[PDB]
């Protein structure tokens, strides 16, 4: 099965997934210089008040925070967007160094983690239908650098011990994702895929240009989780990000100048 291994990783995916190699995949890495400002862009509309989250699960890839989205609850909407996406969870890729561990990069600069909120358009029904359409997803991302904690990611990494091994879950109501988003809602926009198998074609991609600060403490919890299942032997899941992809035939927009 695919991982982040030297034998499974990033590399190797193209031979049981095709469009690892395709004309829209992600993440890629943001030229600043080249993202062409679009005033036509609308302004970001984020609203998670009565964002319902339910549980978190370690899936031997990363770990989510599922939220209820049997609703309109917690939705993303403007930008580059047409109508409504529903938040349905949000994981992070992250690295064994500060050094790196971000799928995307900016300047070729890499982060120390990255945070990847998902929704789905309600057009198409359920989350299913919607990784199967060219504008099915929107993903937003949002850089993690290490310096000060930020007090609305501690209720995550307090949990993490109940999940420590692949398939382990653990409650997880009442969680506010508001306290995970930088100050500006500044972004840049261009269309991608998933940056896990079955890399699909569906993401609207929103990266967000000012990163959150986390503490020292908080991304090495992070990196005491591991890859593997109970009782078998401890791979700790560190480095769980794919490299930049080629930009192809895009044009990276953004919100600002
Ligand atoms: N009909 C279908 N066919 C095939 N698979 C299906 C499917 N229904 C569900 N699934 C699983 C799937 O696709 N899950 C995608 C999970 C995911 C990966 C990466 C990111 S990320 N890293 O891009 O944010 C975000 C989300
Ligand atoms: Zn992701």
């Amino acid at each position: 099965h695919w991982g982040y291994g030297k034998h499974n990783g990033p590399e190797h995916w193209h031979k049981d997934f095709p469009i690892a190699k395709g004309e829209r995949q992600s993440p890629v890495d943001i030229d600043t210089h080249t993202a062409k400002y679009d005033p036509s862009l609308k302004p970001l509309s984020v609203s998670y008040d009565q964002a319902t989250s339910l549980r978190i699960l370690n899936n031997g890839h990363a770990f989510n925070v599922e939220f209820d989205d049997s609703q309109d609850k917690a939705v993303l909407k403007g930008g580059p967007l047409d109508g409504t996406y529903r938040l349905i969870q949000f994981h992070f890729h992250w690295g064994s160094l500060d050094g790196q561990g971000s799928e995307h990069t900016v300047d070729k600069k890499k982060y120390a983690a990255e945070l990847h909120l998902v929704h789905w358009n309600t057009k198409y029904g359920d989350f299913g239908k919607a990784v199967q359409q060219p504008d099915g997803l929107a993903v937003l991302g949002i850089f993690l650098k290490v310096g000060s904690a930020k007090p609305g990611l501690q209720k995550v990494v307090d949990v993490l011990d109940s999940i420590k091994t692949k398939g382990k879950s653990a409650d997880f109501t009442n969680f506010d994702p508001r306290g995970l988003l930088p100050e500006s809602l500044d972004y840049w926009t261009y269309p991608g895929s998933l940056t896990t198998p079955p890399l699909l074609e569906c993401v609207t991609w929103i990266v967000l240009k000012e990163p959150i600060s986390v503490s020292s403490e908080q991304v090495l919890k992070f990196r005491k989780l591991n890859f593997n299942g109970e009782g078998e032997p401890e791979e700790l899941m560190v480095d769980n990000w794919r490299p930049a992809q080629p930009l192809k035939n895009r044009q990276i927009k953004a919100s600002f100048k």
